[PDB]
């Protein structure tokens, strides 16, 4: 399919350093390290890190950090 | 104590879902899933999912989420 | 900013292989080989090719292939 | 002739611009401004832009736009 993530995180640091945190059954299409449990179904999350973000998926926020 | 978590993602939904995405060589002490990728050193970060935040570990935020 | 492709190109071949063409001031955040045109203002496009698109960066479909 | 396009991109505007995104170690014999990489063997493409669409050179699509 598409390289898509709908949660991406980047650090306040610059040059920042981003990651897509999107789980799942599969990773998206561009990622090189794709780390699942071992459950089923599986869950799955892109460990790979860039200087960037990759486009929403679907543009709706369905996550935000809550200040714990 | 021990169990704390620095960025703590959780859904919109109600009732949310929420997971700590924090990574390190190590997961937190409460972690039931904790899921590491084969590098030197090691990244791991918790998998489990529940509908609360553990508190800070350093009540500092060095993660912020990007609306790509 | 967040890597996006508004015009992907696949071949129809398996797999395909696929590339960005869009052209402008620069390239997309996740190119490696940009290459541009010496002219005022730039022209610029990805030369990259990889096995999949990149997401939308507007989701208005902008060209279209003339069978000429 | 030898001038001739196999993946030619026209915009949906009126009038529209439309260009020739074929790549190959040279561009067609009617090319201005024919853009290459620097890699072995190499990559051109040819950067003009015309209201028009120059004719097939082998009359099949080995190319198509993804709706990404």
């Amino acid at each position: 399919k598409s390289a898509c993530c709908d949660t991406c995180l980047c650090t306040k640091s610059n040059p920042p350093t981003c990651r897509c945190v999107d789980v799942g059954e599969t990773c998206h299409s561009a990622c090189l390290s794709c780390i699942c449990a071992y459950s089923n179904p599986p869950k799955c999350q892109c460990f790979d890190t860039q200087k960037f973000c990759y486009k929403q998926c679907h543009n709706s926020e369905l996550e935000e950090v809550i200040k714990n």
